[PDB]
């Protein structure tokens, strides 16, 4: 079992930052960034000191499809909880057995917008985290870190 | 029953107004802050919709003792570079059933302080890289109360 974050076109230097901080406290595999927006030296001094994720570990794409090559199982993410998305929607509790024994990407949107409904549709599955339903939209790296953790709660 | 969210001397606006938004997010009842060091202003800018959490709910004190008055529990979280009978945040559930509790975060730079640990009933770990375990702050507090609300 491998892990991919991929990051679509992150706009806030914290955001990445802190994500790369979040690849180290999970010891995540593959660390994939479409096209970041955000200033990458200013996302450095957000992340895990010394751990040089961003400057060697994080590899940037110019578009989604090459961050999403050779991998098992695409799991995006949204706050919307939804027809073809109901049919690929899940939660954090099915991820144990979906993820088991398979590479996967677990995708992440744009703090603006999200991910495209393409972008979507080129993903197996489209993960919603429960959450406030009157506000259920996290931060970015709020919702990555959820997810990464669902990956370890168990220890 | 009801939990309260307990942030000593936090230093980073962004922190706090992270903090604030998932107080939303996660239907927390009642936030307090001790001695903040963030321009709350500033925080602002990243709370979202949990601007109305920093206007009407926050608590502001002045001493540890006054945000944790009147709970059934305290749970501190720190982690193993700071720090047994530690838990982990999928304990919870059983622990907090029909109690009032306060789950108390520390200031970003320092270790929790000898009475943060002397007032706390339990202490918390997140399961992390042995390596790098320690959380962001708001990222420990989202991770917590995400866990609460899994419940
Ligand atoms: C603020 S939205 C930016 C990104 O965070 C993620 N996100 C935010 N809130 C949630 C949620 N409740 N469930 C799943 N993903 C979320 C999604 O990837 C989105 O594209």
């Amino acid at each position: 079992m491998t892990i991919r974050l991929v990051i679509v076109e992150p706009e806030g230097a914290y955001n990445l930052g802190f994500i790369a901080r979040l690849v180290k406290n999970f010891l995540i595999d593959e660390f994939y960034v479409v096209n970041p927006k955000a200033d990458i030296n200013e996302a450095i001094k957000f992340s895990a000191k010394g751990s040089e994720v961003i400057e060697k570990m994080m590899k940037i794409t110019n578009n989604f499809d090459d961050a999403i090559r050779d991998v098992d199982l695409k799991i995006a993410t949204s706050s919307i909880a939804d027809g073809d998305l109901l049919r690929k929607s899940i939660r954090p509790i099915d991820l144990e057995r979906l993820i088991k024994d398979k590479k996967v990407a677990f995708i992440f949107g744009r703090e603006s917008v999200g991910l495209t409904r393409e972008e979507i549709a080129k993903s197996d599955f489209l993960l919603f985290i429960p959450a406030n339903p009157e506000y259920p939209v996290l931060n970015l790296s709020h919702a990555v870190g959820i997810v990464l953790y669902e990956l370890w709660r168990n220890r």
